[PDB]
């Protein structure tokens, strides 16, 4: 199957907002991305507004030449934001203030009424979504049942391993519950703490549909510039997959 | 005697910093710097270590290429860690309002024992020193008496400037003042808020000895690289010097 | 004796509303040449809408990061839409709206009342005006007598002079024409046909401040690229004025 | 199984007669992209000669180092021009502006004489004439009638696709029809609305030979210049192939 | 004054003669080198058409962005030619029994009554006529004489010097010879064997208007490519000339 | 398996040669091919010395980093030059074109008892030969008996095909000479002709072994710098084959 | 199987050594290879410290990015060194006459003991082992039975190999040695004197896991940069795997 | 006024030497030096052949575009083959301990016998030579009674100064030496541990007429590649000339 590539640009915007510039724009990131290899663009709107803004997520929503694809937390103040906005697609994940990042993946279990609103809310407004959980064989099968059509696996923990051994355990719980997800019929994307040295093994799971990647990618371009930085990332992956 | 350009990388740190990572690395983006037209290294250490942590300092003092410029608030803690790491120049500027005027600047003229003390104790250890304050004539006049080497005149205002006439003002501030401080036997330094687009009429500042910038380069360098983000600012500062 | 570039992107639109397609989007170009040698950056908003639309000026009124030159002719419908963007700058030219391209020359001597009028209305929003007229006394007086600050004088016929005793009479023209502009207050700045053959006499001119450059910057961008267009043509402008 | 790209520079002629000058040059464009990936460069001489000119015929004639593709309406001028010229390829299509002929595609089973006695009598002077029609099983069986060799599949429908399940409506549509056409011994292309985004599935129709992309690459050449936009359209396209 | 750089392509078209096929394309050249530096094309029609042939000119004629600058026999054939042709510049050269022994400069002096006819058929053309002879005092005296308005130097055993000593005797030799040009109201060129490494010298002559340079920047040209050695050649020219 | 590049530097030369310069110098252009793709240098030392020279062999072989293909005549000063040079690889060709070991490629079949010595005579010496010839049955069968290891077809008349069917014809008049001299034990080589446009369907031929490249690759390099052009024509092979 | 590239920088600090300067610094190469295509770093600490130093690998160990291979000989100092630095990798190699085979790989077999207990304190300390050693049906065997995972085949002579037989003959000799370790279930890498001209037929031995190259991508460095040096020797390694 | 810069190749040989190869090779090294901003190149011939070999300077003398400056020591072996190889420049250097100074440079006060007579011998040659000297007036004045046209002034000492105060201490030795030589008639060079960060104050100095840089650019080279690091330091040059 074709591998796709979703960069996320929140770490442009938490360079910008470490002042009160307007520099760099997200906007400028998301076209540089999108001519060098990126299949979608994603930004993850934290109540917090701590990187990506209101502004942002209104004006990408007019620049964006690909699909958007706006990551936020399940409550009442982004369920709405999102129907206005009409992305192409919508992360559902876990969200606190205090957080560095997205930590583990989002309780569909137990939490099922509110996850079953939320995708047919967004579902009305014409929007794919997806949903951000770990590697479990019981969230997945809650995802599925909530009528979400996506799923996006969390794998920060893989990215995190300290061993060889340890990696290669979540890489294979990681295949497996992709696995499981497709005979769901769920489609399966992947996401957070890829790298540029640990994304091929990833990106080589069959099942894998789009890698949703930042942080490396932002973390790589302040160096060498964000195209060259996205091209590097896209290529990586379709070696992967082919 | 021409002009210098001071690189302050912190807010690479400043994205490294955001997620739990190494990269990017402050180390790499110096010797980036260094040989794209910088002609020293900044780095600010805050007490929260909120970017530049001891570990970019005690790192860097070991590769830098060329002078080290350590930023750091005036604490017993902080001196002591210059002393140790005997930079090769030390900028002195106050930290959430911990000794702050209202524009920005450090409160020299009301805290004239204290910078006394730390200016000999970092002059003692081979470090020269620089007192980041406003473009004001009793703030000037302190920095001479405390035995200050070089002061760096707040630029944040003119960088702020939101019509021609207010920049055009606070310009004939900053200019006025940088020959006040050379009359008193200073050597004057500027930045902060500085960018691609108003660089230039501080850099033809005649007084003007180094311009420390970071901000707006790392802003530039997300999209177009370091290496050519680094070269650009400083071609501008010798068009306008020259 | 700074001379500054304004980039006019209006003929990125025409390839872009040559199809119903959105790209290519202006506002792509305006970061590229903002960053690469733009001052500024030029829209002419026409009635028929050809190429820059009303889309376009709200979005770059919101992403440029350089200051706005709003080009439109004098119509109620113009004045308003400049009113509620206000841009920087705001150029008035005249206009035919099935012309192929400003036919060069307001006539403000011969619109005193109307040019009065639209001149205070914009500076009443903030609005810093340009009147674009020939190099011709009568006109220029006329520009500053209701109260335009700035002027660009029509440099179309010293472009297309056909023969060398016809272009050194024009550029003689435009370059007496500056200074008496000058001698008035008023800030001159040129454009209309220049390209990086031609550029150089008129960036010789002492008194000219910003030249505003089209066309031929984006012809040569899509063969090299609108970066390296741009910074060409600000190089040689640079190098003139040397 | 080869796949070929063809380049049309209608839009380099679009830029240059927005204005009565010479640049940008077709005749440069040309040289640009068959060195970068382009197998053969494709021009439509418009009755109104909207952009490409008799001039830029001509001339590229002369100057082309690979293969021609004349797209034309079927006129006695055009036909005449055509045999006058003598291209490697012609490319019959309807009226441009917004057409003549019903629908997007060319009514060949509508006006099966007209174009029996127009491919013969180019094919006469030794081109290979292509016909532009609809995915649509009756145009195709027509085109293979009227005797013409070639047919090009207007992916228009499928490039303007408002949704996911839409486009890939369009895109079975598409297969089918090829399949269809090379079982009637008709060799088959495609590409109008072809984009960096939409292109791999086009190109992975075994069927098709050639796909002829113009706007796109034009739109994306004036941000990065002609020779990266080729060669990247070059490049996805081999990569869907292979 | 400022200083001109007119490439010469000749050598282009002998690559290409060396195998009679199309490439590479002296008109390709023309594009790269006008966009790099060039303010002038320069080519050499030999009546045996060695490299440079009727086609190269008919179609430069009509691609050239600059100014022409045909280099010719002084025969009847080439008169008729130029006159056809129309270029902006001439330049006349010896073929035949025309030349001044080693450094063969044209026979002006020997050939009075022949030149003031061209240089006069020439010159009701509109030509810009220039006579290439050596820097001797009665050719350059005849050439005012016949009513040449410039004059080209050739520098040609000055780039062939061996030693410091000659290359110097060589170099006063020129000096002299464009002053002394210069007094007789004559306008001066060079060119003709200089390279990057003796340009300078030549370029900081005064007088010197147009250098037109041709081999060395093709045997540059190969090793790094057409656009990098026309400005390598105009950035030296000017800073030299500065 | 694999197919490899050898790149003919000879028209560096040609330049050279033009004028009576050292520049350009085949020894430059073979370090930027070795280290572009070329996995050896070819160079054809005529009789009458018209490009390459003996200085240059002579050099080249002391800086040549890849095997050195010396293409020569069948004489004995060429013989004894080969055996004293000592080059990895050699080539016999025919010369002049106006003789009775000319027809097209080299007359094996008629020159029995010449080549035969000249196949021993080099061995001994361990050098590799190739014998140029079309793609002939008599020829073939001749080298085979003559000891030669290898044998490179010349692509001339296919590079030369005037029509689709021409080429086509030719291209199958290659490809099964190659089967039929791969089954006689021997290696198969081709080039000369050989462009960026039809290089892939003779790469494409599994018997090939290696491609000898020259003026294709010159005039290209005169454009984009030999390194792209040595690169390009690398991974055109390598897509083609591999 | 994956085919990873470790980049050995030793010679960074060969130049650096060459002079008392701090520059080139290794750690500035480890990021520039890191990103370029490097999946590891190694680093020779010899006993002498010819050129890297024990400040560049406690340096090294806090910035690298990827996994470190830290290549010493067996001694005490080095081990105890080695389990403070604690790399992800060591690879053992011989120093001295006593510890080298006339091959010159490390003398295992020769060494029982001491192997034995090195393998052993370096895998407590969470260190991978390799073993550089001969493509010797004996040394493998003692490779195996003193507990290392990994062995590193010294293809010193095959990279002298100069005619095809004798490549040939050690390239198979590499091989059978190659598919005998993974027989033992060792872990086989590759390296030393591998080039851009010979990588690729070690780089297609299937049981090859690593392959360690250092002077060639070094040398290459100095002409192109450290980055495309990398890249370039990376690509053709994948490539070698399709 | 003008300021030449010499490039040292010698450290390409350094890396070269280290395993014995072939590469790098410096012959490659002059190629792009030459064609980056150098006027020479400077190649030291030790006695001991430590980097450059008697090969080198054999094929260099054949292949370099431009002058040949030998650095070497005075010895009778070095004698004879200066004036075999004729190289344009001789820098006479001290190599043994009874001729090397305190600060490091060439002992002629003390050796003027032995100096008189190999400045004739190598004057006789055609050879123009410098003397490699201490910022020493005692030196200096026998540089001129030797008759020696050139001296170069050892730069380490500057280069190699701890302290601010201490490097304009040695600056100010160096440019009253090069003020005295010059009143004495010495042409003045320098060039030894110069860097991209020192070069500029000493490149200001009027005197200087070439500077002979090595090490730093190497080193530079490694990681930006040659052309860049020649160039890099050409424009630093010039900058603080003019
Ligand atoms: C991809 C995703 O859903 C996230 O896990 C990721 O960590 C986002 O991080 P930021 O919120 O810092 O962009
Ligand atoms: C302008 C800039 O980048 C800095 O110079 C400034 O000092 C930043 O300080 P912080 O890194 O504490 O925001
Ligand atoms: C510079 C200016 O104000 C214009 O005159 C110019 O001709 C604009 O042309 P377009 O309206 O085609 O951009
Ligand atoms: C997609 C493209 O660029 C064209 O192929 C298309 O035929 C354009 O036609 P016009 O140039 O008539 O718009
Ligand atoms: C120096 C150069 O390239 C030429 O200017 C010169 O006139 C060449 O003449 P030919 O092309 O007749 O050799
Ligand atoms: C195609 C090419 O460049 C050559 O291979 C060919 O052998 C050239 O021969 P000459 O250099 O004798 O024309």
């Amino acid at each position: 199957a074709e591998l796709l590539l979703g960069v996320n640009i929140d770490h442009i915007a938490t360079l910008r907002n470490a002042r009160g510039t307007a520099y760099p724009d997200p906007v400028q990131a998301a076209f540089i991305a999108e001519q060098a290899g990126a299949d979608g663009i994603t930004v993850h709107l934290r109540e917090d507004r701590r990187h990506i803004t209101d502004r942002d997520v209104r004006i990408l929503r007019q620049t964006l030449d690909t699909r958007m694809n706006l990551e936020m937390a399940v409550t009442e103040e982004m369920l709405a934001i999102a129907v206005e906005t009409k992305p192409h697609f919508c992360c559902l994940v876990p969200e606190k203030r205090q957080e560095v990042t997205t930590e583990g993946g989002l309780d569909v279990a137990g939490q099922r009424d509110k996850m079953r609103d939320a995708c047919k809310r967004l579902a009305d407004a014409g929007i794919q979504v997806s949903l951000f959980i770990d590697a479990d064989e019981e969230q997945i099968k809650a995802a599925a049942e909530v009528g979400a059509p996506f799923i996006e696996i969390h794998t920060g923990c893989y990215a995190d391993a300290k061993t060889d051994a340890e990696q290669a355990q979540e890489l294979a719980r990681i295949a497996k519950a992709a696995t499981f997800a497709a005979s769901l019929g769920l489609k399966v994307n992947a996401g957070h703490g890829l790298t540029y040295h640990n994304v091929k093994a990833i990106a080589a799971i069959p099942e894998m549909h789009e890698l949703n990647i930042g942080h490396a990618i932002i973390g790589r371009a302040v160096m060498t510039g964000l195209k060259d930085a996205v091209a590097e990332m896209k290529r990586l992956m379709l070696e992967a997959r082919g």
